[PDB]
């Protein structure tokens, strides 16, 4: 399945990312890459006050359609 979701850096600026309930966080990473041009390698994404971690996936926290990540260039 898919849904669309939110990512936000510390710009302000809200992009858009359309996702999959069983995509792993380094997959989420890749979507950012291609959207905005940020290797994974150069990413951390946070949701509820953690860093998510590469491994799990977007069902395993609980992400809901809408619901925005917080980018950080790392």
């Amino acid at each position: 399945g898919s849904m669309q979701i939110f990512v936000k850096f510390r710009t302000g600026k809200t992009y858009t990312l359309e996702v999959e309930p069983s995509d792993t966080i380094e997959n989420v990473k890749a979507k950012i890459q291609d959207k905005l041009g940020i290797p994974p390698d150069q990413q951390w994404l946070i949701f509820a006050g953690k860093r998510l971690e590469d491994g799990r996936t977007l069902s395993d926290y609980n992400i809901q359609k809408e619901s925005t990540l917080r980018g950080v260039r790392r």
